[PDB]
């Protein structure tokens, strides 16, 4: 059941945003939106595939282990942060694709399609190219879903083993209080084509006292100087609520 | 672990604040450790509450705690801190320094487990006596700084006798700050304030994930006044960002 929150409007008015919160207290029982249409729409995840590649890499033995360093090849790279040796976790913080491309090549189209099944992961389609079937391929998933499946992370539910489950979590910590820890990952499509938007992300959880609460936002985007927006439209959400600061 | 040096320069932090301490930090790569204090680096201290890392895995191995998901539930009779009267996870229960739910939890396990678990983690000088609830916090349990970074170096590496998944979990709770450029796990301590001319300990202990590198740090300093307990973090925080860690 997910439940419409007018009140959330606001703060994508404010800067004109279209896009979508999703907050869950406790389980994905029960969810609260801004927008029910959008909470359900299915976009690329961009980089949130991160987090089933990296739990895919591991359960395979692709990734051997969580202190699997993967070198660089001294060959260009989009990005300067990428050239360099990274752990699991340096490699998610910088978003380094060309280190989860690798990984997925390793893994392989059978055993993938096999995962993003049994993790119910969006509409499951990784077609076109194994290195990119996430960063501009046909693979869809919803807000909704992402809260499910972080739900199911968090409870080590999935079909991977809690070890390697715990080795993500661990790689996903973004923010450490004596309150509350947060774990997410963020994502962005690119800037899109006339008229076609990207999409840009911010999904994870909080757990706080004895609560834990599942959230992802998604918004439109067609220019990158609005990325910030990602994380501070939720932000201010769960800081009104009283979840974080 | 492979070698130590003293390094007279971090003396600076502890003269500047009146305090009688030792930092000790070993980088995993060159599996070498500096000090500022070689003897000091090896005397023994009560953990207090740095002991609830080992603590926490015991009870893990032996079933006494359920999972990282597990609440231990407030009874509702009154405790010495405000922050203990609430009900608690793993990791609240950590943050907060929780004693009861420790010493439950220590006694839940026992004289002979906790016997050889501490032997199976080389912990200290393994010496429970004093009570099977209090034998960190005013017994005879004593750990240096120098043991105290091996012992977090096996937990990392998920090298203590003990699962995998159970070092995992205790892992996860002890994370307490996340930076884009590092990671730092890490656990304080405080033994109390002393009697005349024998003061307490205050611990601080951790390691910090770093790019590839991997930095096991460990904090102690005499202590007889609460008013300096800030400086359990604030003298080492300053040391490792001097080395340029932080
Ligand atoms: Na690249």
């Amino acid at each position: 059941s997910i439940t419409e929150n007018t009140s959330w409007n606001k703060e994508f008015s404010a800067e004109a945003v279209n896009g979508v919160f999703v907050l869950c207290k406790s389980s994905s029982k029960s969810c609260a939106t801004n927008d029910l249409a959008r909470a359900s729409k299915e976009y690329l995840p961009a980089s949130t595939f991160k987090i089933p590649n990296a739990i895919i890499g591991l359960e395979t033995g692709v990734i051997k282990n969580e202190h699997q360093v993967f070198k660089w090849d001294g060959k260009p790279r989009a990005m300067k942060q990428w050239e360099r040796d990274l752990t699991l976790r340096g490699a998610i913080q910088v978003s380094a694709v060309p280190v989860f491309q690798q990984i997925a090549r390793e893994v392989g189209e059978v055993r993938m399609q096999k995962y993003l099944k049994k993790f119910s992961y969006g509409n499951q389609n990784i077609s076109g190219g194994i290195d990119k079937f996430w960063l501009e391929g046909q693979l869809r998933i919803s807000a909704v879903n992402q809260v499910e499946f972080l739900e199911s992370l968090y409870l080590n539910k999935l079909s991977a083993s809690k070890e390697n489950q715990l080795i993500v979590k661990e790689a996903l910590v973004t923010e450490a209080a004596p309150e509350y820890l947060v774990h997410s990952k963020t994502g962005f499509s690119g800037v899109g084509t006339e008229s076609n938007p990207g999409v840009a992300w911010w999904v994870g959880w909080v757990e706080k006292e004895t609560e834990v609460y599942f959230f992802a936002f998604n918004m439109d985007i067609d220019n990158e100087s609005k990325l910030p927006l990602r994380k501070s439209i939720p932000t201010k959400i769960m800081e009104s609520e009283g979840i974080i600061g």
